[PDB]
């Protein structure tokens, strides 16, 4: 009850920051995500036992891959937090609690392969989940450790309560599908200027959390450019993992996985700022005022792969 996490110095001034790194120091992790949850959502939102055994098992449950693993988890934990303290009265007390727990659990069980990759496998889970077939899977996974003995973070719920924060984290995970992000932009955009938005409107406040869960999840594009470019590496890893797979199927994969058209990377990141992150960060600023160092953050980086293009990096 009286038992706070504290940071060192600079690790409790830096995380109050979008662009906060977690820093190479898996075992700080843990302490950090907890950290959040107590300064986000209160020191009584949860149990710390079940909680520090939620997350234990969360961790064991993202695999060692390039890009999509722990540490991401983690990351985008961190900017979900971010928002939801520069936003302090728009989120209700259950959507701070489902919200941070989505995000720890958005990518649960990742293999390091597009939705497409295990169409064209012909993975059981294409079988199993037509669409959003990773992100069924990482809801589906979530609710298996909510379901381990000792593993009820939510136990002090009401019957109705604990429905809704599970209804939050399965809309908030499915909406880390990037080919839902385009459409709910569009009309996100549309209800923004002809003024029709409405934070009271339910299926509207969806829509922004989705948003804001593209947003978290694309946050490697609003870190310092170090960072930034680092992070890139490991994406890349993963998709020329991805893009070899294919070409074992008998498919040319598209030249984002092809690890022979790595000439055309800054052009490609490019295209991503222009057509999914600046928009992204535009639309969410747009709604959520405070939220503009993410956008200030993409722009910079855009600048920085522009100057990678014209040979002066
Ligand atoms: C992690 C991923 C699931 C979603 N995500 N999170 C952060 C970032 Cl960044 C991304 C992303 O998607 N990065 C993209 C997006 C589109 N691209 C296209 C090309 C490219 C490259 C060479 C030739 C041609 C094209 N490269 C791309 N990179
Ligand atoms: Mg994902
Ligand atoms: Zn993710």
């Amino acid at each position: 009850g009286l038992m706070q996490f504290t940071l060192p110095v600079r690790l409790c001034k830096e995380i109050e920051l979008f662009h906060f790194d977690i820093g190479p120091f898996e075992n700080m992790w843990p302490g950090i995500f907890v950290y959040m949850v107590h300064r986000s959502c209160g020191t009584s939102c949860f149990e710390l036992e079940k909680l520090c055994r939620f997350i234990m098992s969360v961790k064991k449950n993202y695999r060692r891959v390039p890009y999509h693993n722990w540490k991401h988890a983690v990351t985008v934990a961190h900017c979900m937090y971010a928002i939801l303290q520069n936003n302090h009265t728009l989120f209700t007390d259950l959507e701070r609690k489902g919200l941070l727990i989505a995000c720890l659990c958005h990518d649960l069980d990742h293999r390091g392969f597009s939705n497409s990759y295990l169409q064209k496998f012909d993975h059981p889970l294409a079988a199993l989940y037509s669409t959003s077939t990773m992100e069924q899977h990482h809801f589906s996974q979530t609710v298996s450790i909510l379901q381990l003995e000792g593993h009820n973070i939510f136990s002090t719920l009401s019957s109705s309560e604990y429905e809704q924060v599970l209804e939050i984290i399965r809309k908030a995970i499915i909406a880390t599908d990037l080919a839902l992000y385009f459409g709910n932009r569009k009309q996100l955009e549309e209800m923004y200027q002809t003024g029709s938005l409405n934070l009271n409107n339910q299926s509207h406040r969806d829509r922004v959390i989705g948003l804001m869960m593209t947003a978290c999840d694309l946050c490697s594009v609003t870190k310092l450019w170090p960072v930034t470019k680092l992070t890139a590496n490991d994406i890349y890893a993963e998709f020329w993992a991805e893009g070899d797979e294919m070409k074992k199927l008998g498919i040319q994969p598209i030249p984002m996985m092809d690890r022979d058209k790595k000439d055309e990377v800054p052009q490609g990141q490019l295209g991503f700022y222009n057509a999914v992150a600046i928009p992204c960060y535009t639309t969410l600023t747009q709604i959520l005022p405070p939220t503009e160092p993410l956008l200030k953050a993409c722009r910079d980086n855009l600048s920085q792969w522009e100057k990678v293009i014209r040979g002066e990096e």
